[PDB]
């Protein structure tokens, strides 16, 4: 008989992107279970690194080496930062916020913390100011295929001298060629970094009117990238859930074996 | 005149642990501002690494090298995990949970996710199963000096063969000697790892009755460490806020300059 849709769903959980119709479900399942167990055994025997942790470390090295200061700022942030980012009821993002208690939320972006860092560090560091952060961000989402409610963002941000669209495109290009991820840049000045139909990043050239609220009055360039989206593309995952912080997948391998 | 308490508070913000009464406040402040700006300039010119990020990477290397699998699991977890951990109204922890929506919370510990990992991985990996995770945890706290509401925990956990108190003490000892942090181990079997009066870690030898709820029926050893507490001790910070994810301190240096 033909496989049921439920059975095909089960096999797809166990199917790996580079895996290469008369056998019963039971046999196809046993074969895939055996392969995935071996995949996990090989990781455990050899590298033992988590893809999301490893990518964070690789990205950190890239930016530290190119003169950007590594920031680790709060994940739980004041709700006032959302309003101050110009996120009112007119915008999509207002309905995407995870509130915590009466005064806090889970950050949906790194931007407000990093605005504060740029303003503070400008009192201490030589121009240009170059900073980056990688860490958890949270948004309520409808979509499942390219969106996670708990994801990981990289932002890099330069302020002062050399903040041109050309230099922004150069950093993006060097970065993605370093990772081995194909892309196209599609065009304050605003740029989208695409992999086919998937947005890997939004990038911007300042100044913009919002800067004044944060005490910023210098030119700047920066961009935000989703790490799970980078992993999805690099590893050819069909669904972004394979790249997420998860109890269901480890390095894109089902843990339900 | 004598410095006011407010003025002394201000200078203490700018004071560094290894910094070595007739000058006015204005002069003491200028001197300390100059020193802290230089400290930040030196970081920016040279290493550019954040202490919390760097410590996470150092700890990751230590455990990966000693055969532990690196886990990155969800930070936003089901509220049901709290109840299933035996955290009812009789316990301190029940009142410390940050709830999110109706069904979720910010994890106050890594334990429930890692219990699920141990059960799942036991179907795939050879005995013993050795895993670890480092990442954000959240607890409502009264205390300010040794507690943060947003902190970072390491848990390592071995299950199966070799799960003895001796092997647990050995891992802890090798780990803290590797980091260069002084400690005493004070004594399921339960151990506390102390630095003077400060608890760096709680460690346990299983089995315990709770294991059954999570589908675990093997011996185990493990321990949980606060990264900000390790940093506080290593860098001789008077207050743990200097070691936190923060907008107010960077590598223990005031950003309010
Ligand atoms: N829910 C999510 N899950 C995974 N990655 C995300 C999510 N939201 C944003 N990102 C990533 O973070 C980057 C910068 O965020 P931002 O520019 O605010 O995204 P966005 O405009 O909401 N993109 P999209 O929702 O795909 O139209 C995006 O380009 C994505 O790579
Ligand atoms: N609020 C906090 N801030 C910083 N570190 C913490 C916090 N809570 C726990 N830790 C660290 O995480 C480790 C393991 O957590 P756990 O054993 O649950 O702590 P605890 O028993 O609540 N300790 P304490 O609250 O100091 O009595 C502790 O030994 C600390 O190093
Ligand atoms: C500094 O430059 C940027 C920073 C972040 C982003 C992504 C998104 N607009 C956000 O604010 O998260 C885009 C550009
Ligand atoms: C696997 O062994 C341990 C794991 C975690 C801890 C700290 C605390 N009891 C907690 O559950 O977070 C102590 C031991
Ligand atoms: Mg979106
Ligand atoms: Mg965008
Ligand atoms: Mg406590
Ligand atoms: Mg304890």
């Amino acid at each position: 008989p033909a496989l049921t849709k439920s059975q095909t769903d089960r096999l797809e959980v166990l199917l790996n992107p580079k895996d290469e119709s008369g056998k019963p479900f039971r046999e196809l399942e046993s074969e895939l279970l055996s392969r995935r167990k071996k995949d996990l055994q090989q990781i455990y025997a050899e590298e033992r690194e988590n893809y999301l942790g490893k990518l964070e470390r690789e990205i950190t090295r890239f930016f530290v080496d190119r003169g950007f200061l590594e920031i680790k700022s709060p994940i739980l942030i004041p709700l006032e930062y959302i309003e101050r980012m110009g996120i009112d009821n007119d915008t999509e993002l207002s309905k995407q916020i995870f509130r915590v208690d009466k005064n806090f939320c889970l950050r949906p972006m790194l931007t407000p913390n990093l605005y504060n860092y740029l303003r503070k560090l400008d009192r201490a560091l030589p121009d240009p100011i170059k900073i980056f952060e990688i860490g958890p961000c949270y948004r309520k989402e409808s979509d499942g295929k390219e969106h996670l409610e708990e994801f990981t963002m990289l932002v890099f941000w330069q302020m002062g001298s050399g903040c041109t669209r050309e230099n922004l495109e150069s950093i993006i290009t060097d970065f993605l060629n370093h990772l081995g991820i194909d892309f196209k840049i599609v065009g304050g000045d605003t740029l989208d970094v695409m992999h086919g139909d998937l947005e890997l990043s939004s990038a911007l050239v300042g100044p913009i009117p919002l800067d004044r609220e944060w005490g910023i009055d210098k030119p700047w360039i920066g961009a935000g990238f989703g790490l799970e989206r980078l992993l999805k593309v690099k590893h050819d995952f069909k669904n972004i859930k394979r790249a997420a912080r998860s109890e269901s997948y480890y390095n894109g391998i089902s843990t339900n074996l």
